[PDB]
């Protein structure tokens, strides 16, 4: 390959454990999320796949995962860059709710529409409310950020980071590690495998298993959909 | 102040605990080193002194300290930049030795000369030996790096990072956190307080206590020698 691109989704958060919709709410990893981060570091070491640069979101669940993985692989010194553009989808007024409370507030029809739609965002979160990031200083330069997102939105706001920051790193032949979230990783994978809008909502991204893309001279993948560093553990997540 | 500059030396490593000369040998923190990192994070939070950018060395004992501190202060999202120029002094052929073995190999006179001299480096470490960094990939761009340093050397190789990378950040009014090592922090402090060669070898830098410099329009300090965020705990280290 001219270039290698490694994709890691973080493991379980406290709000995954409680079945709460997180979005941009900056929650921590559980112990089991941490153990997945250590494990993914072991997998990077076993395959001698040590990145020249790390990219993360601004959310502690990604950042901590990346740190734990690199610490386990004894590779903490590499450059790191972070952006909001790698954040999970903003879940709008669903941030901090669960299935039952969302269904009661908006009805079953809308809850089903938002869960599977590519184009339809949930309703905006209230400005200044407990789980809104609008006053958060990390988002000042984007006016506090969006008040809700669908996957389409995530793609629109991720693409510029990919073409302007990450693509140049990949062209230089460097091995790039991105540690981020389901929907932002979906945005990237959509672009690398030229997936359609429908194919991408249905895309499964297992947690804690780095996914290796080997890219050619045009930065198209040598193997469509990439190669998980533990293919058997990954078939396990997808099958369940 | 036009600008605030925060200085943190990392806490105890495994080789501090065993009284071994470390230099650029990339050793880990002890539990007590970790607890100092958490504590320094609490001190940054209590003083509401949250940095806009973090600078570290390439050594895991600094990097981990910085991560633990920012994690405790809930401030993990900030940009980070690292350089070898913030590394501890390279201890030459003393890397991995202790007082007794150095004295027996080189004599008491040289051991005393190297410990207190500004200008006299210890002897070079053997290339390819177990505690040499010359083959280490993080130092490829500098030819494997120096085979030994005195404090004078540290100043020569730190100054360019200060004037070219850190000074521009300080001019923009940003709060800068540097997490590094005794001798690299000594190089910086020498420059900020225009200390003489003699004054600086004798400079004490306590571990685990951030040191706040408030800089004026010329980037000269408002308070010479800075203000420790826990002045009483700091008088404790200096007095012992
Ligand atoms: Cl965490
Ligand atoms: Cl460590």
């Amino acid at each position: 390959n001219t270039a290698t691109l490694i994709l890691l989704r973080h493991g379980e958060s406290d709000w995954n454990a409680r079945n709460l919709f997180t979005g941009w709410v900056d929650v921590g990893l559980t112990d089991k999320g941490r153990a997945e981060a250590v494990r993914s570091g072991e997998l990077l070491a076993e395959h001698n796949l040590l990145p020249d640069v790390l990219y993360t979101s601004l959310l502690r669940r990604a950042i901590t995962t990346a740190h734990l993985a690199l610490d386990t692989a004894d590779w903490l010194w590499i450059p790191v860059r972070r952006s909001w553009r790698l954040n999970e989808r903003h879940y709008g007024a669903l941030q901090g709710l669960d299935k039952a409370v969302t269904k009661a507030r908006y009805g079953e029809e809308r809850f089903m529409a938002w869960r599977r739609s590519y184009d339809t965002p949930p309703p905006p979160i209230e400005k200044g409310s407990e789980f809104s990031q609008d006053a958060d200083p990390r988002y000042t330069d984007i006016g506090g950020g969006p008040l809700t997102e669908c996957l389409a939105d995530v793609v629109t706001r991720f693409l510029p980071y990919f073409t302007d920051v990450i693509v140049p790193d990949l062209r230089t032949g460097r091995t790039v590690l991105i540690v981020a979230h389901g929907n932002s990783l979906r945005a990237l994978v959509k672009h690398l495998d030229e997936m359609s809008d429908d194919e991408v909502v249905g895309l499964n991204v297992p947690t804690g298993i780095p996914l290796r893309y080997d890219l050619d001279a045009d930065l198209r993948p040598v193997v469509p959909g990439g190669t998980y560093l533990d293919p058997e553990a990954a078939a396990a997540v997808i099958s369940q």
